């Protein structure tokens, strides 16, 4: 069957991840040859194609002379991987074709979901007819994380200058991997409105194209520096339940839209 898979677990915005397209080549006798075979994939506009990592015909790993790659940036983000005449010679009747390529998601954009589907288009050597087989659709979800720094007492007082790191964690008491780099940044500071937004993070409840198995996967914000005149909170680690359903909630805080999770973190004035 014609199948698409995505390997994206824990890959945030601007982290490389991969798609794989698998399809059966047609069958043909010794008196014929495969005259055309290509993969096509309309990449979501939020993706930046990086490179093809592998093209295989059965167990044969193809080389760059065996296929051509277009430039998705100049073809409306459509990727086309076409077997050359040398590449078509390496294809055996009924071979399982495979294409793996790498992308980066540039931003969350207007939906947490980012879908992908592909087509395999070839000439059937038995009839010389063009055949087009579409894959299933796979989905990758990312959301924005907005942090709003406030004074624990004085309601409505937002605080500039608070500094934070981000970690993977099982809980706020047990930090995992980090400080994480997200789109070249590994430390964020609250601005004049007491906020910053991390655009963006991989959701925890869905990964590699399917629902995640029940697990205690979370993100944690570590406040490393409090605003001037404020004591560093204890605890200074805030855990975030960064799921599709939690992100989708809206109008609970300023800037709380369906693609952003808003986390309000309190600080007590130095000397209480
Ligand atoms: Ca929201």
């Amino acid at each position: 069957k014609t199948e698409k898979t995505v390997k994206d677990a824990d890959q945030n915005i601007q982290d490389a991840y991969t798609y794989t397209i698998k399809a059966d080549a047609p069958t043909w006798g010794k008196d014929k040859k495969l005259t055309a075979f290509r993969f096509e994939d309309e990449l979501d506009k939020r993706l930046d194609f990086q490179k093809v990592t592998e093209v295989k015909a059965g167990d044969t790993v193809l080389g760059t002379s065996d296929y051509t790659v277009n430039d998705p940036a100049t073809d409306g983000n459509k990727l086309v991987v076409t077997l050359t005449d040398e590449g078509l010679k390496k294809v055996k009747s009924g071979d399982k074709m495979s294409l793996t390529f790498e992308v980066k998601r540039k931003e969350v954009g207007n939906t947490t979901e980012l879908k992908n589907r592909a087509d395999v288009i070839f000439n059937n050597p038995n009839t010389d007819k063009e055949v087009k087989n579409k894959t299933n659709e796979v989905v990758t979800y990312h959301g924005k994380l907005k942090v709003v720094k406030k004074d624990g007492k004085e309601a409505g007082k937002v605080l500039k200058g608070a500094e934070f790191e981000l970690y993977q964690c099982t809980s706020a008491a047990v930090l995992g991997k980090g400080p994480l780099t997200v789109d070249g940044v590994k430390k964020w500071t609250t601005g004049d409105d007491g906020t910053f937004t991390i655009d963006g993070l991989h959701v925890t409840d869905f990964e590699d194209g399917k629902e995640a198995a029940p697990a205690t996967k979370k993100f944690c914000l570590k406040e490393t520096k409090a605003p001037a005149g404020y004591a560093l909170p204890d605890p200074n680690v805030t855990e975030i339940e960064f799921t599709r359903a939690k992100i989708s909630e809206k109008d609970k805080f300023e800037g709380d839209d369906e693609v952003t999770l808003v986390s309000e973190i309190k600080n007590i004035k130095q000397g209480t």
